[PDB]
């Protein structure tokens, strides 16, 4: 059994759980409303998501679940991440109650808006969504937090489409990674990692920036995949030799610039977040929304 904690807790009549957005080999996520969430608004439904474990679960499974939950807890509340709405720990299965993002993962989000061959985006819409995603990892490597995963696949969008920072929190063991495996849309998450993590297994703030680069290439390439058709092989032989990705279309010399200076082979080197947010609020500002 779980320990109560009447910070977070919710009432298990209160949840009205739904239909599924996805599975996987560890838990499933469903769709869900809550009622009187916001102690003030107890007659008033809000649309939220649900974690939970799945059948044949083991205790490792569920010890990973409480962990993420206890993550977040910790670190607070911030506009561009999925913040922790509450929890049903007592008398049943364990749920996890979060912020939900109705226009799914970012990668899904601009290939849906992308030109024909029902909504599009403006080159100020794309500088704004990178500004939003820099601001989410400032503050979250504020608060001591390494992600270790950024990519475009693991940032959602709301309706009123903000983007936030999921899986932060998520507990995943260095050295049991494997390198082979795939993603459900067929990419290799061995692209996204900096050089030093993916061979000397060094994660850092300044790892999580050449992530974030490769994630300003996804943006401008409105979702494209990064080499494309390289085995993990050739990726590695790539990565030795200081091979970088050539500069998308419609993408200005200036934010091009950027993502090689995420990319720079010397850790200390690379720009922080807190520069990145910096230099993304000015070119906001400059940028033409025509
Ligand atoms: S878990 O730890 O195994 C886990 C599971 C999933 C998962 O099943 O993802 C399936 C789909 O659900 C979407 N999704 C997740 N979270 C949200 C929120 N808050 N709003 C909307 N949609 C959401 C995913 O984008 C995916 O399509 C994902 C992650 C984990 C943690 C490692």
């Amino acid at each position: 059994e779980l320990p109560e904690d009447p910070r977070w807790e919710l009432p298990r009549d209160r949840l009205v759980l739904g239909k599924p957005l996805g599975e996987g080999a560890f838990g499933q996520v469903v769709l869900a409303e809550a009622i009187g969430l916001d102690k003030d608004k107890p007659n008033r439904v809000t649309k939220v998501a649900v974690k939970m474990l799945k059948s044949d679960a083991t205790e490792k499974d569920l010890s990973d679940l409480i962990s993420e939950m206890e993550m977040m807890k910790m670190i607070g509340k911030h506009k561009n991440i999925i913040n922790l709405l509450g929890a049903c720990t007592q008398d049943g299965p364990l749920y996890v109650i979060v912020e939900y993002a109705s226009k799914g993962n970012l990668r899904e989000y601009l290939q849906a808006r992308r030109p024909p061959g029902e909504e599009q985006l403006s080159s100020k819409d794309l500088v704004s969504c990178a500004y939003q995603v820099a601001r989410g990892m400032e503050y979250l490597a504020s608060k001591k937090c390494i992600h270790r995963d950024l990519a475009a696949r693991n940032v959602l969008v709301t309706e009123d489409n903000v983007m936030k920072i999921a899986d932060f929190g998520l507990a995943r063991d260095i050295h049991h990674i494997d390198y082979y495996k795939k993603t459900t849309n067929g990419r290799l998450p061995v692209k996204w990692m900096a050089p030093e993590a993916l061979f000397d297994r060094i994660y850092t703030h300044q790892s999580d920036v050449w992530s974030f680069g490769v994630l300003l290439w996804e943006i401008f390439t409105l979702g494209g995949s990064p080499y494309p058709g390289v085995p993990v092989e050739e990726l590695f032989k790539l990565l030795k030799e200081g091979h970088r990705m050539d500069k998308p279309s419609n993408c200005t010399n200036e934010l091009y610039m950027m993502m090689r200076d995420c990319w720079h082979a010397v850790p200390s080197q690379r720009p922080t977040f807190k520069q990145l947010v910096e230099d993304l609020d000015r070119i906001v500002a400059l940028t033409s929304n025509q």
